[PDB]
């Protein structure tokens, strides 16, 4: 039993509700929230843009530490950084942005990170600002994702469509 409330279930372990994830990060206190991250950790819109300014920049100061050592993250890939205010960590993973030419098949990587933590809530990965289809995304999430996933999706009129459409 964990505190998530109001999910409608689409399988065994992903779940989904129409929410803020911001919101619903704050209420939850999840062990992990998922930010919808690019490779230089510039978190200045969509889902970064917002989770960084719930974090009053705390988010942003951080991660501009971990690329000056680490260097940039891959196109598929992740980095765990603190969850500040929202989580205990944050899983910052790495969807293609469609709107930068990137390769569509490494959204199936993407999700990959997720099965490294039993639960999380997060957000569509590559949808929004990043340029993919959402029901795309849906299923790749539902099709590689084995662990407990929360999907929180801001758009009421995306959300139904989404459900509506789910197979
Ligand atoms: C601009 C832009 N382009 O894409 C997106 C996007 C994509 C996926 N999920 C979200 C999302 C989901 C749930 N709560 C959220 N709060 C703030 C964003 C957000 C936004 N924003």
């Amino acid at each position: 039993v964990n505190s998530f409330s109001g999910y409608l279930k689409l399988t065994d372990n992903v779940y989904i509700k129409n929410a803020d994830i911001v919101e619903e990060a704050k209420k939850v206190k999840p062990t992990v929230v998922v930010n919808a991250a690019n490779v230089y950790l510039k978190h200045g819109g969509g889902v970064a843009g917002a989770l960084n300014k719930a974090t009053n920049n705390a988010m942003q100061v951080e991660s501009d530490d971990y690329i000056a050592t680490n260097g940039p993250l891959k196109v598929g890939g992740s980095c765990v950084l603190s969850g500040h205010n929202l989580a205990k960590h944050c899983l910052h993973v790495v969807g293609p942005n469609v709107n930068k030419g990137e390769d569509i098949q490494l959204l199936k990587s993407a999700y990959e990170n997720f099965n490294q933590h039993e639960v999380l809530l997060a957000p569509l990965l590559s949808a929004g600002i990043f340029g993919a289809d959402p029901i795309h995304s849906l299923r790749v999430c539902v099709d590689t994702v084995r662990t407990n996933v929360y999907l929180a999706v801001f758009d009421k009129n995306l959300y139904d469509k989404l459900v509506s459409s789910f197979l």
